[PDB]
């Protein structure tokens, strides 16, 4: 029973309300150009994309190559996508399959009689 | 100079930090589990979440959905998009009618009809 919400609860508030300021502006609201992507992660990101500046045609390639539709646009899934794409590339990996001991098995009924 | 990072910047140091804390415990780092996905959202979203603590089933549905690999772990990349599903699903909306669910067999006599 607690009326105090957690820290991670508020950040998530602010995200939604950062990006829909910005989108809601330019574009529509659920939708970030390419002006958009590249000021909201300048001002929030300077530090960490002080390379990114230098090179501008690095930074609008990204977002061109996760926009599937080439609307010019990302959709708000397509969004978070970029995010995850440029922390880590990801590669795909395949597996054969799950295995293991098992635990062996349960005993059998002796179904003996008096 | 930058002098110090925005908000933003630190919600990011966050989120990732907090996802690596609970996951390097259970499985493996860059996995979540169900135990972790729902610890995850009730401790962080305990008031959001409070009609999900309720359905139990309708918790775990959300997380099989997510999973492609029908692994029982989503990937850093699918456990952002599980958020976004859940903000919007594109859910129809609620009409007022005379619909409802099946039960028993109509009778023998009467026909479809169709
Ligand atoms: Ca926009
Ligand atoms: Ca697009
Ligand atoms: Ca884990
Ligand atoms: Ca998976």
């Amino acid at each position: 029973m607690t009326s105090k919400m957690s820290q991670l609860e508020r950040n998530i508030e602010t995200i939604i309300n950062t990006f829909h300021q910005y989108s809601v502006k330019l574009g529509h609201p659920d939708t970030l150009n390419q002006g958009e992507f590249k000021e909201l992660v300048r001002k929030d990101l300077q530090n960490f994309l002080k390379k990114e500046n230098k090179n501008e045609k690095v930074i609008e390639h990204i977002f061109e190559d996760l926009d599937t539709n080439a609307d010019k646009q990302l959709s708000f899934e397509e969004f978070i996508m970029l995010m995850a794409r440029l922390t880590w590339a990801s590669h795909e990996k395949m597996h054969e399959g799950d295995e293991g001991p098992g635990h062996h098995h349960k005993p059998g009924l002796g179904e003996g009689t008096p």
